[PDB]
């Protein structure tokens, strides 16, 4: 309903993000994956870690990127429920996230 | 309306996945959402395909992305919702390619 | 709404494919998802179009999207919602084509 | 609601592609969904613009998207909603260049 | 609600688009394409976003890596944002155009 901005930036020294709300409705709607310009040429993989519809945690790939073939993929607002990590399983980095976060 | 996360693997010994759902109080969705080549991934062609009813109880297999590893390894398929029975099928290509996507929920 | 999937191949041995359902009570859509290129498909641009009713009632060709092999092998459409009748063509390119996406029937 | 399809052809020799409606009952918006070269476009950079009035009321122009045959000759822009008027231009490169949508009707 | 056309451009020069109304009314901005121009330099370009979280700390996120011979423009699918809120063009010449919807 109301929408603010949200981003992370994920590199091998830090390679998770922990997206998660104190309790007061969420989503963290994803947005776009892109690479920064020093980021190594080869293929980096972004992962979602977050509970499936039988309430265990599942680990998904969101984005496979490379800087000489793809440095940008946008998502159209992939909506999650927090708590979600994401996590960076391949590449140097850095790679950054954009999105919104909703509250209704 | 609820949204919980999907995703499965596609890879050489393992080439489909089958997603069903037992009838409970509810209406349920699959939603598409990126397909994307692990880096792994042999350069070469890899096909992903649906495999469901069209609107006459036909079962169909669909075409949803082409991709390889140097040309374009993700596409974000926007929401590509679907009723489920689906299976997705890694028709070509030695993968891993990961699916990833919502499963929704409704009264 | 129901909701099933939708699929065709487009190729040089058969260029078009048409989108007609039967007489019903029932409003039919196509939204579509994604266009792929098949695996011997030649390494040039393709492009797939379709041709229907613009707003004036007039019938209109227009073109869907472009693709190569080893530039942009699959191109995603994100839900272009058409009313049927349409006809999908591949304009140009030896194919073979696909085009996905998902077949909605709402009630009256 | 009523969905039709929309789409325009832009090129050197008809660069522009002027979109109107003349509707006192019901409100159009105009959904652009792709913008893509033709197969004979040549192998350059190509920008695809519009003109329409911004919330101020001063009409401006927009850059749509710029491809290339051999790098991104198809663009999908997601349910791009226009209100009419709006002039679609190629502003640069040879075309031919589609530019693809919904005409929508409430 | 009201649908207007927004766009603006971003370069070296000047790097910053700044988008409150005062109104009676609800602003937001979707953004639709970022793109690179005719004469922008063959580098890699990111443009970033300025504003709130939902915290109301100020914020910057990575909306966009494009680069003319390899993905001159990107789509954001309409990814709303509520006013204020700064485009920046965090490095490369330009210009690079931001197209999107101004909704009342």
């Amino acid at each position: 309903s109301q929408n603010f901005l949200f981003g992370c930036e994920l590199k091998a020294d830090k390679k998770e993000y922990s997206f998660k709300v104190e309790d007061d409705e969420h989503q963290l709607s994803l947005r776009t994956v892109s690479l920064g310009a020093s980021a190594k040429d080869e293929l980096h993989v972004v992962e979602a870690e977050g509970i499936n519809y039988e309430g265990k945690t599942i680990k998904i790939a969101l984005a496979s990127l490379k800087p000489s073939v793809q440095p940008t993929v946008s998502l159209g607002g992939f909506e999650i429920t927090p708590p979600v990590i994401l996590r960076l399983k391949s590449g140097s980095g850095p790679v950054y996230v954009s999105g919104q976060h909703l509250v209704a």
